[PDB]
């Protein structure tokens, strides 16, 4: 699934994300945007071998198992297929395991790069929420 900014933001509002761990929704919004372009069915190779899957590119060497990633680990406890649902919901429950781990949101290369210090509210800004 493909989906709208404000559908998003709505979605992850719901799923207790807006302040978690003290990083307001556009902060989520704006990480989703430009880790998956909002698309569910993102997947990216590292050269290390390892995926990234799903809307917030969570990564297979730490937080799911794909079953190709020799001596990863399994945090999340989940499948990385479940994290390419069109429900957030595994998603979202496996981020908010990665944000409490001591590094914050720094752990998505593209919060940092492209969001990190920016108006990050605009992500929410004529949403009805
Ligand atoms: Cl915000
Ligand atoms: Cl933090
Ligand atoms: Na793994």
């Amino acid at each position: 699934k493909v989906f709208g900014r404000c559908e998003l933001a709505a979605a992850m509002k719901r799923h207790g994300l807006d302040n978690y761990r003290g990083y307001s929704l556009g902060n989520w919004v704006c990480a989703a945007k430009f880790e998956s372009n909002f698309n569910t069915q993102a997947t990216n190779r590292n050269t290390d071998g390892s995926t990234d899957y799903g809307i917030l590119q969570i990564n297979s060497r730490w937080w799911c198992n794909d079953g190709r990633t020799p001596g990863s680990r399994n945090l999340c406890n989940i499948p990385c297929s479940a994290l390419l649902s069109s429900d957030i919901t595994a998603s979202v429950n496996c981020a908010k395991k990665i944000v409490s781990d001591g590094n914050g949101m720094n752990a998505w290369v593209a919060w940092r790069n492209r969001c990190k210090g920016t108006d990050v509210q605009a992500w929410i800004r004529g949403c009805r929420l």
